[PDB]
């Protein structure tokens, strides 16, 4: 399979699989069961903002969500991403709805990597942000049902043209220049993300939700990845 | 043909085709031979820095080359780049050597590019900043002779073994993703590039020179473009 | 007097003093009869964004407004900026009203200035960002009627508990570092500036508009530069 | 007296005030007795480089030594810096020397704050640069016997005409403008610190050391504070 650490903002309880029973953000590291996660008050309809930090010093994947208005769900997990993931990786965005379902809207988007090595002159980093997308990104891998330039919007899975979401859509955004983090002479690698999402459902119970996530460079979405598996694995395991 | 917009810090004077009979600077807007260029007091084997800066509300590509302890070459030229190149470009750097040889060893290279929108949320931005160059740079695109990971630099044509630099070589490295530089909904765009250069040969006329350059994003080495034509032009017009 | 670069928004056409007959954007050096300007399409209510730049290669002081939904108004001047101000200055914004009012209101405010020696480790840099501004701004040094907190905003002119705007106010904001502009072995130096602005008036002819500006350190609110003066300057010369 | 968080690069092992004996990283939470250490193969006159890194989230502050061709040293303390410190500081680098002796020499320094508030206009950042110490530097507060211009470098202790370090020297370097480090809205904090430095002697026992630190506004060097007190505090509890 693809090897996947992710961030997710899971709209959809399947206690199943060891989801809470309510929406909750997770950290994933190579499977859909969160390693930990945290209680999310999920606002339906309102514009919200994910931010993701690491460091390998500390090798601590930390992630906050946040309405405004309103208190912040937080989450993290020890982990080192060097003995996880490849040394190079493409890192990017995915959603799912299944049965049930909801907007997966990306409204912004924004990646700062730095590998400072031992020699003075320091630092290799990759910055990138958007604040609007455009009908033909070409610095964005689209995957599966994922489009852009729907109101300046990253439309992660599929929407009618009435504004209204549609069930059993998978879609993902990559990023399309590869990112270093791991590097010989390294003294510190760190990350940060931040997305702005608007999840809205016609439905009480939306699903399934978005993921910020870091992969191999050549990953794809999975079979039957819709739904709980958040376009990111192939089974529950 | 492809379309060029460089910067070149050009080594050997070629009178023939419109050079100065000096080292200089120069702005190409799709010919070798520079529409500006100021003298430029080159010091063999010594590291230099060139400074690259753009924005559309000016339309003025200006460069900057300095060594330590040294006063600076400048040029600027008023060209509206979006009148000249594609929406999406690819950003590189360019070398080559002819019957006249040198060593062209790119240090260190950063850029940044910002497009600002009309919209309150403004900045679509890209930056990288490479002070280490690897075995296998995966966020690079390196054509005919580059090489990367001798001593952590990026060497854009061919060097043996024994440090000493080979003629009749041309070599181009791009950065992977590519860059947007105009937007519908843009008010101001605005780039930036330096790159640090070591320029070394035996010889007391080296040649031919490194361009910073910006092309469509398929943009390949023409045939024939070593020694003058600097690996960007297919011919002198 | 005070040595002053300012980028006016100004609201109310002083024709007497060289105003154009309308709402313009403009480039002040050293007076409020500005030196270039172009016609600018106020919208009352409506949140907008100013943007400036320059560059001490080009030594052109450029700047662009606009609204969502609206076109943009652009002014540029050429001016050696090292040739007008001192080489430590203090960046700021200023506003007022008259017997003609408005509110003059940030909403964030950023600067980014950049020194590139010719030493190999180049950049001194200095960036602040202001999204949210808070009751107590001890890196902001307020003057005249200038206040910050309220709705996380910077209030430059007065303004009742009942959100409407004062005549005959004038206030401003200044960074508390100083920012150097000039170095001995500089051979680039850059800035720019955005901030976005709420300017909403009871009234068909508001007034008197919002500066960017650039000044000594020591630098305080001339007597009786409420109006047309801006903030700026003791007298219309 | 002042509260104070330093990361020190202590240089002299004082092993009656719990030093290891060896030089040493060490983070000092309102204390020269580190709570935590990890050795430190200190390099005579070597240019080495100092990270510092924090986040509210993970509330961990951690710091990496560094020289070319060598190994690092790292050590980390959980503290939330909130509970510590006030919400408005001053960031600095420190050093001294006493009955034994060394250059505390500052190449570079910069330093880059964030708070992330709930709203989606997030960011409040400050960030500076230094690469270049300019005789009169206004945007550094210097206190005790730092200087800056010599070399374009920051001398944060004494030394001679002749290039030779005095002892019972103490010295500060604080940025002018206050940093935010906690806000009402605040969902995450961070920032990062990195400075290089050149401590030479002409002994084979150097003192005392430099240390990266953050304090109240008004801090000042404290009475006695010379040696193995590293300009930081007034005793050694
Ligand atoms: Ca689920
Ligand atoms: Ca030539
Ligand atoms: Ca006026
Ligand atoms: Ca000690
Ligand atoms: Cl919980
Ligand atoms: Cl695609
Ligand atoms: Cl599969
Ligand atoms: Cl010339
Ligand atoms: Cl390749
Ligand atoms: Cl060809
Ligand atoms: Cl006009
Ligand atoms: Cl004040
Ligand atoms: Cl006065
Ligand atoms: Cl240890
Ligand atoms: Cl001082
Ligand atoms: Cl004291
Ligand atoms: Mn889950
Ligand atoms: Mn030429
Ligand atoms: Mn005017
Ligand atoms: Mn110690
Ligand atoms: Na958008
Ligand atoms: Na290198
Ligand atoms: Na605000
Ligand atoms: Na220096």
């Amino acid at each position: 399979a693809d090897t996947i650490v992710a961030v997710e903002l899971d709209t959809y309880p399947n206690t199943d699989i060891g989801d809470p029973s309510y929406p909750h953000i997770g950290i994933d590291i190579k499977s859909v069961r969160s390693k930990k996660t945290a209680k999310w008050n999920m606002q339906n309809g309102k514009v919200g903002t994910a931010h993701i930090i690491y460091n390998s010093v500390d090798k601590r994947l930390s992630a906050v969500v946040s309405y405004p208005n309103a208190d912040s769900a937080t989450v993290s997990y020890d982990v080192d991403l060097d003995n996880v993931l490849p040394e190079w990786v493409r890192v990017g965005l995915s959603a799912s709805t299944g049965l049930y379902k909801e907007t997966n809207t990306i409204l912004s988007w924004s990646f700062t990597s730095k590998l400072k090595s031992n020699s003075t002159h320091e630092t290799n980093a990759l910055h990138f942000m958007f604040n609007q997308f455009s009908k033909d990104q070409k610095d964005l891998i689209l995957q599966g049902d994922a489009t852009t330039g729907t109101d300046g919007n990253l439309e992660l899975t599929r929407v009618s043209s009435n504004g209204s979401p549609q069930g059993s859509s998978v879609g993902r955004a990559l990023f399309y220049a590869p990112v270093h983090i791991w590097e010989s002479s390294a003294v510190v690698a760190s990350f940060e993300a931040t997305f702005t999402f608007l999840i809205k459902s016609p439905d009480s119970h939306p699903a399934d939700g978005i993921a910020f996530f870091i992969s191999n460079i050549d990953s794809s979405i999975p079979s039957g990845s819709t739904g709980r598996l958040l376009g990111l694995f192939p089974d529950a395991n």
